[PDB]
């Protein structure tokens, strides 16, 4: 039992639910949120641009220290940082930005990387800005991630037609 609340069971492991990951981390402050990042950690817009700001700014200064140390992540990759005051942890997980041309083939190596928690809060790897079908985004997500995933779903239009699509 945990402390989630509100969210449609997809599969055994895979919930889903209309809110803001933000709203929904301080509430619940879990173990590990995920956030959308980019191999550079750079969290302007977005998921992470949201997540941030949440931090005032913290997850971006530990952000620069790490990459100073570590270099840029690989896309399909992920780095394990600090949740500030929002989660115990940040898994920040790079999916493929669509609007960059990245392959989107890599979308199953960045889910991969949730199987190392075994619970997450997590949004969408690739959805809104980075252009990939969140439809699609789920699919993946269901086929792939065997931990249990709690899928924050920012639009309401998305949410409902993620829902009613879903097989
Ligand atoms: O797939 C990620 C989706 C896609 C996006 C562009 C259209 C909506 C942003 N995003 C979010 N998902 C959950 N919580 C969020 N909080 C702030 C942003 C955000």
């Amino acid at each position: 039992v945990n402390s989630f609340s509100g969210y449609l069971k997809l599969t055994d492991n895979v919930y889903i639910k209309n809110a803001d990951i933000v709203e929904e981390a301080k509430k619940v402050k879990p173990t590990v949120v995920v956030n959308a990042a980019n191999v550079y950690l750079k969290h302007g817009g977005g998921v992470a641009g949201a997540l941030n700001k949440a931090t005032n700014n913290a997850m971006q200064v530990e952000s620069d220290d790490y990459i100073a140390t570590n270099g840029p992540l690989k896309v399909g990759g992920s780095c394990v940082l600090s949740g500030h005051n929002l989660a115990k942890h940040c898994l920040h997980v790079v999916g493929p930005n669509v609007n960059k041309g990245e392959d989107i083939q890599l979308l199953k190596s960045a889910y991969e990387n949730f199987n190392q928690h075994e619970v997450l809060l997590a949004p969408l790897l690739s959805a809104g800005i980075f252009g990939a079908d969140p439809i699609h985004s789920l699919r993946v997500c269901v086929d792939t991630v065997r931990t249990n995933v709690y899928l924050a779903v920012f639009d309401k239009n998305l949410y409902d037609k993620l829902v009613s699509s879903f097989l």
